[PDB]
């Protein structure tokens, strides 16, 4: 078990863990059970680690893509929503946490990346990735950069790579084929090449990451950046008249961001497993509870139909939904970790020049389907 009579929660640092802490606080002056909320480093990598020993958090939040893996090694318990509840959330989010029929996590929020442009440096956001190299040239002259986003995490380059054809796993009649992977097809390379050419022509550095890119945009030094709803918080605080709109197309095709549903799974080795489901079911997954976390850091679109209704009013959320609808939701199968890993390298090694688009992407196709 390793817990006793308290509720521990694990959420990632760029999320509104402070707001989630408040739901706990309310849970506390209502249950007497201390809800502890932690955002450890690489919590996604440490959970399977400790949760093996029947430890870790009672609950774990993370995008659904990692939950099929978790369920596999048997580190997650079946959540028990009834036809009653499951009606409150969108179905397409329930599929997201479904692993072979069984549901292993609660869908809390739908997230996608969009183009965040500076309405001062760039009143008219570009429409094509192709427009970028030249919009950056007239800008880099006034000291300012056209764009800049996290190049260290593949997640931020997937919209370009999949735009003209790239994919992770193909969905063929009923399931994802672990053997058919599209990181090496003609479309994937076209995407990574444009990105490598952008850099190769000094339109961005192959070393930029989240901090660096967040600093540049929020400091007003870069006209646009690529990021999710969670990032708006710090921008608001910087003031920066910003915009959130559709990602630029490539080869005439829309950027296709891998869509993730922020889910909350309960450690299988949790002793206070009913408290967790009660905390999640009626407390967090309530307009109130979800409002608390959204005022700390935006969740984006959410599972709860009642609250996504007071949200969809926001141009940012309509934009989040557009890139979302324009892309694909990621699988939850265990192979997503191998997919994600293999691609992180392919994308970095190619950025540095430590490898060619071709060399890198065929090496990743090899690792994933290895
Ligand atoms: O639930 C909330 C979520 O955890 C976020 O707080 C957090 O922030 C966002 O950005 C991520 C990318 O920076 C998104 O993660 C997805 O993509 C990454 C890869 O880019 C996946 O991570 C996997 O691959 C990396 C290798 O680069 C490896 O280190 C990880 O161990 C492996 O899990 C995620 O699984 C995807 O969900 C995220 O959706 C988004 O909210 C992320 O946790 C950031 O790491």
């Amino acid at each position: 078990a390793i817990e006793e009579g308290k509720l521990v929660i694990w959420i990632n640092g760029d999320k509104g863990y402070n707001g989630l802490a408040e739901v706990g606080k309310k849970f506390e002056k209502d249950t007497g059970i201390k809800v502890t909320v932690e955002h450890p480093d690489k919590l996604e990598e440490k959970f399977p680690q400790v949760a093996a020993t029947g430890d870790g958090p009672d609950i774990i939040f993370w995008a659904h893509d990692r939950f099929g893996g978790y369920a596999q090694s048997g580190l997650l318990a079946e959540i028990t929503p009834d036809k009653a509840f499951q009606d409150k959330l969108y179905p397409f989010t329930w599929d997201a946490v479904r692993y072979n029929g069984k549901l292993i996590a609660y869908p809390i929020a739908v997230e996608a990346l969009s183009l965040i442009y500076n309405k001062d440096l760039l009143p008219n956001p570009p429409k094509t990735w192709e427009e970028i190299p030249a919009l950056d040239k007239e800008l880099k002259a006034k000291g300012k950069s056209a764009l800049m986003f996290n190049l260290q995490e593949p997640y931020f380059t997937w919209p370009l790579i999949a735009a003209d054809g790239g994919y992770a796993f193909k969905y063929e009649n009923g399931k994802y084929d672990i053997k058919d992977v599209g990181v090496d097809n003609a479309g994937a390379k076209a995407g990574l090449t444009f990105l490598v050419d952008l850099i190769k022509n000094k339109h961005m550095n192959a070393d930029t990451d989240y901090s660096i890119a967040e600093a540049a945009f929020n400091k007003g030094e870069t006209a646009m950046t690529i990021n999710g709803p969670w990032a708006w918080s710090n921008i608001d605080t910087s003031k920066v008249n910003y915009g959130v709109t559709v990602l630029p197309t490539f080869k005439g095709q829309p950027s296709k961001p891998f869509v993730g549903v922020l889910s909350a799974g309960i450690n299988a080795a949790s002793p206070n497993k009913e408290l967790a489901k009660e905390f999640l079911e009626n407390y967090l997954l309530t307009d109130e509870g979800l409002e608390a976390v959204n005022k700390d850091k935006p969740l984006g679109a959410v599972a709860l139909k009642s609250y996504e209704e007071e949200l969809a009013k926001d141009p940012r959320i309509a934009a989040t939904m557009e890139n979302a609808q324009k892309g694909e939701i990621m699988p939850n199968i265990p192979q997503m970790s191998a997919f994600w890993y293999a691609v992180r390298t392919a994308v970095i090694n190619a950025a540095s020049g430590r490898q060619t688009v071709d060399e890198a992407l065929k090496d990743a196709q090899t690792r994933i389907t290895k």
